[PDB]
C-alpha cells in the first residue's frame, strides 16, 4: 500500500533495535531522504536528540559524546555529500574505539548511476574504516522483520570498537500519512517490542588471556609507560608502578600524575636514558603517545619484552619490538597481573625529573603558550574535564605540565586531526554533564569555527580557550625551511575571534596577563555557558621555549 | 644517500610530470608529510599556488578553478584526516566531470596498522569515486623515474572526467639540506625535462558517432532539453531550437536565455503535458535538470525516442526511457547534427509561458528571496559570472526568472551539497578573474563559513548575498510533518553574518528595501573585494510563494 508508511515501518524497526544496544544519543542532520529514519528517531522516546548543520561537525559532536559515555552513539544523514562529511570522525573513531553508529540514508538503486540529483554511490565509500558495514536492501515487506533486526544485532552486538556504517536506501513517496502498511510485518517480531533485549543475542568477547609468566617478569627490572586510559585506570597504573618499584612515564593523556613529570624533557638527558638502558621489560599500558622525546625512546630501547596493554586492538608499537599485545581492559588486566612491594631501582631519573620542573617552574612568569600549559593545573574546572586540542597545546601540556592523577583528559589523539575540535568538545560536555576546559590553537578554531552554534548549548560552564600564535606554530617546531615556512606551513591567516563569540552570543575575553586571565576564568564558571578565552601570544616564542628548555635540561 | 632528498626528487617527477597536462592552479593545505610534495610544487615555477587551512575547503577551491579554467587543478594535502576532507569536492567531481588530482601524502608501509600518530589507511580509501587511483609505491631508486611519470601519465592522459587520487608515501627524514641524491635518477629522463609534452602520450577520446539517421528525427515533432553546459553552448543550443522550430525547456544551469521561462510553473498546467504528449523525440543537452515540475514531466513523457548528448559519461536519465545516450562536446555534436528550418510547432506552450512570466512579474514588488530571485536578471553584473548556491535559491531562480542567453552561471548541482559553496565561489572567481554574483542560503553559508577568510583574497568585485530566511526553508516546500519541521528539517540557527563579514574584514550590508539593496550593488562593484550583502527575509514567504504561483499558473 504506502510506500511512505512502509519506509517509516522499516526505518522504526532500526531505531528500536538500536536501543536494545545502550544507545541513547542520536545527532541528527537534516535532509529529506532521511525523512524515514528521522521520523522513526524522532518519535522514540528513548533517545536525547541532537541536532547540527554541518555533517562533519555532526560526526565529531557524536565521536564526543561516544568518547566520554562510552555508549554507541547513532548519526543520521542524508544522501550525497551529506554521508562523505561523516569521515574524518568515522576514521578517528577506527583509532581510539568510539562506538559510531553511521546510518546514512541512500536512493533507492533504481535512481543510482544515472544522474539522478543527489545520488551517489554509498555502499563501501567508507572503505575499510568501519569496523562493520551494513548494506541495507531495498525495504520490501517480502524481507522478514526478524530479518532486518538481525542483522542490525549482529553489527551491534559483535562490534568490540570503531565504527558501524548502515547505508539505508529509501524510495519515494517519503511523506504522507501513516496507515497500516506494515503493522502486521512489524508485529511478526511479537513482544519483541516490549522487551529490552535484542532480538538476537550476539555479543562474544575479545580479551587476551593473563600472562602466566607475570609473577617472573614482575621481578625484573621494568619501566611502566601510560598512554590514553580512563581516569580511574590512571589512578590504578600509578598505584600499580609504585609497588612494582618501576619509573612510570606518564602521557598527558594518562591521568597518572605523572610522578615523574616533564618526560619530553628529561628524557633528552642521557643520564636518563643511560638508566632506562638497564629496563629489561617495559609494560606500556594505553597508546597514542604524544611527546617527541617518549616517542623516540620507545623507538630506540631494546628491553628483552615490550608488551602493549589496551582495549583497543591491532599492533600499537610503531617500533616493532620483540613482545606482545595484549587486548583487555586495562584495570581488569592489573587485577590479573598485580605488583607487590619492591625496592625502586632508578636512582637518577627521579631527581632529574624534579630538576627538569624547577627549570620550568623558573620560567613560569612570561604571559605565553608555554606558560599558560605550564600552569594549566591552576584552572581546571573543579569536578570537571579537559579537552585537549592538538598540534602545540597538546605537546607543550604534556611536556611541561604536571596533571592531577584521576582528573579527566579527552582528545582526539588518534589521528590527531585538527578538523572537528570543537564539536568533538561540545559533545564531550553534553555527554557528562561536567564543567570543560577546551584548550586549542587559532588554525583549529578556523577548522571548526561553525561549531560555536553548538557550543551555544552546553549544560555546565564551558571555557574554549583559544591560543592564537597566528598561524601553525608547530611547523616553527619542527625544522621546516624558512623560505616556505610562512607562506606554505604556517599559514598565518591574521584573525582574532571577538566577532566570531559576538556571532554566536558568546561571552568574550582577551585577557593581556595573567590578573586578566584569572578574572576571565572566574567570570565564565558561573553560568551553564560557553565562554571564548582568546589569548593572543607571539608567534614563536612557545616553540623557542620548549627548545630553550629541552637544551637546558639536556646539560644537567 | 639522503632519504629526505630523494623524496624531494621522487615529489619533483610527480609534480613536473602534472605540468604537461595543463594543471597551472595548484591547492595546498598545511602539513609535515605532505613537505616533499609541498616543497616540489613550491619550486616549480610553472604553478600558481593557493592555500587554506580547511581541507574540505581546500578541494572546493579546487573544484571551483578546475569548474571555470577547464583544466585539471591539483591538491595537496598531509597525511590522515585531512585526507578524508577532500572527499565531498572529489564526489561532486565524479558527477560533473572536474579534473581533481588529488596528491595525499602518507606514511610509509611500516607505519600503517601500528598505532602510529596520524596514520590511517589511505589507499582506495575514497572507493569508486576518482575515475583512477594510483597508489604510489614506497620511494627508491630501485623504480626508475620513467615509471613513475608514465604512472602518473597514464592517469592524466586517458583521464576524460573526474577525480585521480594519487596516494604518495614518504618516510623520515623529511627535512634537510638538498644534495645529489637522485640527481643521476633523474636525469635518466634526459631532456624530458626541458620538453613541453609528457613522457608517454596516451590520449585516445571518448566520443559517440555521428547519428545517421538524425535527417530523418530532426524533421519529428521534438523538444528541446537544455540543462547545464557552457555559456556558448547555451548560445548555440537556443538557436539550434528555434531553427528546428522546438520548444526549448531552459534550466536556469544552461544559459539558452530561456525562451519560454517559468517552466516549472507552466509545466504544472495541465494544457502544456496535453500539447507535450505530441513530442515524438526528445533531445535533451546537458543534464542535472533543476526543477520539480520538468523532473516530473521527464518522468512522465513517452517519446518514441529519449536522447541525452553531454561530455560525461554514463546514463543521465533518471527515468530509464528508451533511447540514445551520446557521448560528445555540445557545441560538436551540434555542428554534427545541424538544424534544418521547419515550422514550429507548439501553440499553445508559448500562450502559457507568457502568462506565466506575468503572474511571477506581477508580484515583483515585496522585499522577499521569490522576488529576488525574480529579478536577479537585473543586477548581473556587467561581464560577470553568477554563481548559484543550492536549495531555494537555485530552485526559485530557475522558476521566477530569465537569464540572458550565454550569461556564465556555475553551480555544484551534481550532488547538490550545501557544505562548499563560499570555497568553491572563491575558486570559480579566481578562475576567470571577472565580477562575480554569488548567492547562497543562511545554512550554507554557516556550512562553510570559515570559506571567508578564502573570499579576502578575490580578483574582482565578488557580491556574496546570504538570504537568511532562518533555517533550511526548502523544508518548508516539501510536505515535511509540521510537528517536527522546525527541530529536525528547518533548524533555525537565528544568527545574522554581520560579525562573521567584520571577523574577516569584509564589507557588510543588510539592506531592508530594494533601492538600499541597490545602492548595496553599486557599492560592492567599484572594488575587487568581496562584499557580504544579507537578505534578512519572513522565513516561509519564498516557499509559499512558490506554491501560490505554481496553483495560479495551473489553473490557467
Ligand atoms: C584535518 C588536519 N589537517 C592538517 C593537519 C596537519 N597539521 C598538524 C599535524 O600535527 C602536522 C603533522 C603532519 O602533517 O605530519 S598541526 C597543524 C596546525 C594547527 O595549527 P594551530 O594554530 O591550531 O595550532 P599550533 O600549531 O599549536 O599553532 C596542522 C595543519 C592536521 N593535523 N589535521
Ligand atoms: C552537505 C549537505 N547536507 C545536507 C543536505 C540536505 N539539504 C538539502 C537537499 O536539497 C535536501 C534533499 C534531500 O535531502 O534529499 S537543502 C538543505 C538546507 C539548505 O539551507 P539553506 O538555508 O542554505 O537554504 P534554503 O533551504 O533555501 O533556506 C539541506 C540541509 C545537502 N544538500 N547537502
Ligand atoms: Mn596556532
Ligand atoms: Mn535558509
Amino acid at each position: 500500500m504506502s510506500v511512505s508508511a512502509f519506509n517509516r515501518r522499516w526505518a522504526a524497526v532500526i531505531l528500536e533495535a538500536l536501543t536494545r544496544h545502550g544507545v541513547r544519543h542520536i545527532c541528527i542532520a537534516p535532509g529529506s531522504r532521511s525523512t524515514p529514519l528521522t521520523l522513526a528517531a524522532a518519535e522514540n522516546s528513548a533517545f536525547i536528540h541532537h541536532t547540527h548543520f554541518d555533517e562533519r561537525g555532526l560526526g565529531h559532536l557524536a565521536l564526543g559524546l561516544a568518547k566520554v559515555s562510552k555508549q554507541p552513539v547513532a548519526v543520521i544523514v542524508t544522501s550525497g555529500t551529506a554521508v562523505a562529511n561523516l569521515y574524518p570522525a568515522l576514521i578517528e573513531a577506527g583509532l581510539t574505539g568510539e562506538k559510531l553508529i553511521l546510518l546514512t540514508a541512500d536512493r533507492p538503486p533504481e535512481l543510482i548511476d544515472c544522474g539522478a540529483n543527489q545520488a551517489i554511490r554509498q555502499p563501501g565509500m567508507f572503505a575499510s574504516h568501519p569496523t562493520h558495514s551494513i548494506s541495507l536492501p531495498r525495504p520490501t515487506q517480502d524481507i522478514p522483520a526478524r530479518w532486518l533486526v538481525s542483522t542490525i544485532d549482529h553489527a551491534l552486538g559483535t562490534l568490540h570498537a570503531g565504527g558501524v556504517h548502515i547505508n539505508c536506501p529509501f524510495a519515494e513517496p517519503l511523506y504522507g500519512e501513516m496507515d497500516d502498511t506494515g503493522l502486521s510485518w512489524q508485529q511478526r517480531l511479537g513482544d519483541w517490542w516490549q522487551d529490552d533485549k535484542p532480538w538476537l543475542r550476539e555479543a562474544p568477547r575479545l580479551e587476551s588471556e593473563k600472562q602466566r609468566d607475570w609473577f617472573f617478569w614482575r621481578q625484573k627490572r621494568g619501566v611502566v609507560v601510560a598512554g590514553r586510559m580512563s581516569a580511574e585506570e590512571g589512578k590504578k597504573v600509578a598505584l600499580w608502578a609504585q609497588t612494582l618499584g618501576w619509573p612510570l612515564i606518564g602521557d598527558v593523556l594518562s591521568q597518572t600524575g605523572q610522578p615523574l613529570p616533564c618526560a619530553d624533557l628529561w628524557l633528552g638527558n642521557a643520564k636518563a636514558t643511560s638508566e632506562l638502558q638497564q629496563a629489561q621489560i617495559v609494560v606500556q599500558l594505553g597508546s597514542s603517545l604524544t611527546g617527541k622525546r617518549l616517542l623516540q625512546w620507545q623507538a630506540s630501547c631494546e628491553p628483552e619484552e615490550y608488551w602493549i596493554v589496551d582495549d583497543i586492538e591491532g599492533r600499537l608499537d610503531p617500533a616493532h619490538h620483540r613482545g606482545r599485545r595484549l587486548i583487555a581492559n586495562i584495570a581488569d588486566w592489573l587485577e590479573l597481573h598485580p605488583a607487590e612491594k619492591r625496592q625502586p631501582w632508578c636512582v637518577e631519573i627521579p631527581r632529574l625529573a624534579e630538576q627538569a620542573m624547577q627549570a620550568v617552574i623558573a620560567r613560569r612568569d612570561a604571559f605565553g603558550e608555554a606558560q599558560l600549559a605550564h600552569r594549566i593545573c591552576d584552572y581546571l574546572p573543579e569536578q570537571g574535564q579537559l579537552f585537549v586540542g592538538n598540534s602545540l597545546v597538546v605537546r607543550l601540556i604534556d611536556a611541561l605540565s604536571q596533571l592531577p592523577a584521576g582528573y579527566p583528559v579527552y582528545s582526539n589523539a588518534g589521528a590527531s586531526g585538527i578538523d572537528g575540535l570543537l564539536s568533538t568538545a561540545a559533545g564531550v560536555q553534553r555527554a557528562s554533564g561536567k564543567p570543560t576546559l577546551a584548550i586549542v590553537g587559532d588554525l583549529s578554531a578556523l577548522y571548526d569555527l561553525n561549531a560555536l552554534a553548538l557550543l551555544r548549548q552546553v549544560s555546565a560552564p564551558l571555557v574554549l580557550i583559544v591560543v592564537n600564535n597566528n598561524g601553525g606554530q608547530i611547523f616553527s617546531l619542527l625544522p621546516t625551511p624558512q623560505s616556505e615556512r610562512e607562506r606554505f606551513y604556517l599559514m598565518p591567516q591574521n584573525v582574532h575571534f571577538e566577532h566570531a563569540a559576538a556571532m554566536f552570543e558568546l561571552k568574550y575575553h582577551r585577557p593581556q596577563n595573567w590578573q586578566e586571565l584569572e578574572t576571565a576564568f572566574a567570570d565564565a564558571w558561573r553560568t551553564p555557558t560557553t565562554t571564548v578565552i582568546e589569548m593572543v601570544v607571539n608567534d614563536t616564542d612557545g616553540a623557542q621555549t620548549l627548545q630553550q628548555l629541552l637544551a637546558q635540561v639536556s646539560h644537567l
